[PDB]
């Protein structure tokens, strides 16, 4: 026998994977527990590999050796994917050549008796004519993957080899690799739930609970469920950022205090040091972002009247709508208005108050200079991240410049556009739901673009259209010391007031650096030259 | 317990890149790897093309933490001049006008 029947994957090293083991195990090696002997008068042939897919850093390496080991199977032959590539010609076969030597020989002096070698891959998609297809010039030759595919199976037949291959995009994988005989099991490795962040954080810190270094403080179910779609990678590297942290600030603090001894040798870490760490040195990768806000509400949201919570009940509905339902798991919106209205300001709060796990904003501030192609594949690739969680919510910042919409002409870019409305339709893989926020200034383009078609809902971010409004937000802006406030009053009860709020802001700002006489009439003449009506 | 060895480097990104880069580069890693163990390795390095570095080198473990150095700096540049020309000003040779 190989292993018990029921195996065992825990406490050794693997954390939240339990079911992938036992379904991988009963699906595909059940050839190598059963008695030698009805194997053999069956006449059975053996899998010759398996595909593990999923995030990255996400714990596939670590089963592909532990799966190694359990099969009583010699060293691990590891190599990676990019390595292999040479700029001589017949250079870069000779290097996959090179892997299958020991095996050859060991099965050439003992035939049927032999082990077995394992030659786990790792980046397997980046030999492959299927990359070229995506807008380039990358072929990769294509004969990389005729060296590799006829010694697995070719004229000559290997009877004690298992490839395991693994890689991060499965939809750039050459066809001809996955046909019956070759690789042929797939599974997914998914990101970790409530228990599996338990159990490695369990896992990760018994050391430091051996010696009583930890503090009674700290607890784990606290921390396992703040940590939300947090991978295991971030999970080792929050708990190496915390000691690090506590360590720092006991050397300062018992160097800075001439304390006893008893405390100096004592090195508890506390609460404290994790919460800091947790919240200021680990940045997750697929969960919110809480820094980027603070680049864009700059000067919070003010309510200078009524608009703002007609915006604000809406975005709360529609975020409600897409929560709680079935048979409808894509929604759309789509905000515009005149220029300067403040519209980016409240997609992004729309976006932040509705709690979601993973959040994303996709804006062409970090495009500059960037062909078009680049861009495409820049909006593929979040939307790609954006599908890998239960909940989600990406925000596209400004629709007419990721377009290149100039009125001469009229010119644009084609392939945004063809993109973006294909993407604007694509429902998520079972089970999961999204929501997706646009923004713009100019509606009837977009209208006439047929772009209007796609979108499901539209709102409306109307300006400051009256006296008592701009009174108001005055007010509530505070400032012009509440005396001059009442001839602005008297001077602006014309009502024929047409100013968005970012406009408002520059023009006070540019009034106040006078001295207190002429502030007023400066500020007055600025608002009547801009006082442009519809 | 032991002292520190502090062991310097220059121009790493002329070897990390024809089949002898691949094999000189993991014969270095092999020992700060953990194999060897060596627990006492000071390895500063220096290098002109961080693009032709392979990542690995600064995995978490193996590099980790990166510095470059500027411009002489204004003042800075201030400051060497007055170093040297004090050296020469040690037997007053230097005329005062300067
Ligand atoms: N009620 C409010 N609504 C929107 N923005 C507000 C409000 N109160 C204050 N602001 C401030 O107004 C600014 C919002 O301007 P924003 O960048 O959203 O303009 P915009 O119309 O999207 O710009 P552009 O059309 O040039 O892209 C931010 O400073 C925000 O703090
Ligand atoms: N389920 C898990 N339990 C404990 N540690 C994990 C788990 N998954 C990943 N890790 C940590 O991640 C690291 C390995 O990452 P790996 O899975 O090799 O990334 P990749 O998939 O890119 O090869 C190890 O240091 C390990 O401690
Ligand atoms: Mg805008």
């Amino acid at each position: 026998s190989i292993i018990n029947p029921d195996w065992n994957f825990e406490k050794m090293g693997i954390g939240g994977l339990d079911k992938e083991f036992s379904d991988i195990f009963r699906r595909a090696f059940a050839s190598r527990v059963f008695p030698p002997e009805i194997v053999e008068q069956m006449g059975c042939k053996h899998v010759k590999g398996i595909l593990l897919y999923g995030p990255p850093g996400c714990g596939k390496t670590l089963l592909a050796r532990q799966i190694g080991k359990m099969l009583n199977a010699r060293e691990p032959k590891v190599v990676n994917g990019p390595e292999i590539l040479n700029k001589y010609v017949g250079e870069s076969e000779a290097n996959i050549r090179k892997l299958f030597a020991d095996a050859e020989e060991e099965q050439r002096r003992l035939g049927a008796n032999s082990g077995l070698h394992i030659i786990i891959f790792d980046e397997i998609d980046a030999i492959c004519k299927q990359r070229g297809s995506m807008a380039g010039s990358t072929g990769v030759h294509d004969t990389v993957v005729n060296q590799l595919l006829s010694k697995i199976d070719g004229v000559e037949q290997l009877n004690n080899i298992l490839v395991i291959g693994m890689t991060n995009r499965p939809d750039l994988i050459d066809e001809a690799l996955l046909r019956p005989g070759r690789l042929e099991v797939k599974m997914e490795i998914g990101l970790p739930d409530e228990k599996g962040r338990l159990q490695i954080l369990h896992i990760h810190t018994a050391r430091m609970r051996g010696h009583q270094l930890l503090s009674a403080d700290v607890d784990i179910k606290e921390l396992a469920v703040e940590t939300k779609n947090f991978s295991g990678a971030e999970l080792e590297g929050l708990v190496r950022a915390a000691q690090s942290t506590a360590m720092n600030r006991h050397i300062k603090a018992s160097t800075k205090v001439e304390v006893d001894m008893e405390k100096a040798e004592s090195l508890q870490v506390t609460r404290g040091d994790f919460l800091a760490s947790l919240e200021n040195d680990i940045k997750p990768a697929f969960g919110t972002n809480q820094e980027d806000y603070a680049s864009y509400i700059m000067n919070g949201i003010i309510k200078w009247g009524d608009p703002v919570t007609r915006v604000l009940d809406d975005g709360e509905l529609l975020v409600q709508q897409t929560k709680n339902s079935d048979r409808t798991p894509l929604v759309s919106v789509l905000l515009e208005g005149p220029p300067h209205s403040g519209k980016t300001a409240l997609a992004a709060k729309i976006a932040e108050e509705s709690n979601f796990p993973f959040i994303k904003i996709c804006s062409p501030d970090k495009m500059i200079g960037f062909s078009e192609t680049a861009k495409c594949q820049a909006m593929k690739k979040i939307f790609d991240d954006a599908y890998k969680s239960q909940l989600s919510c990406v925000v596209v910042d400004d629709i007419e410049r990721l377009l290149d919409y100039v009125p001469i002409g009229p010119r644009f870019s084609n392939l945004v556009l063809q993109a973006l409305l294909v993407l604007l339709k694509k429902a998520p893989p079972q089970g999961r739901k999204l929501l997706i926020i646009g923004t713009t200034s100019r509606k009837d383009v977009l209208q006439e673009m047929e772009m209007l078609n796609a979108f499901s809902t539209t709102i409306h971010v109307p300006n400051i259209a009256t006296g008592e409004q701009l009174l108001e937000a005055l007010e509530l802006l505070g400032n012009f010391k509440d005396k001059e406030r009442t001839t602005i009053a008297q001077q602006v009860k014309g009502k024929k007031v047409w100013i968005g709020i970012k406009k408002l802001l520059m023009l006070i700002e540019m009034s106040l650096q006078m001295d207190p006489e002429y502030r007023v009439r400066k500020f007055l003449a600025l608002l009547r030259e801009e006082g442009a009506s519809p």
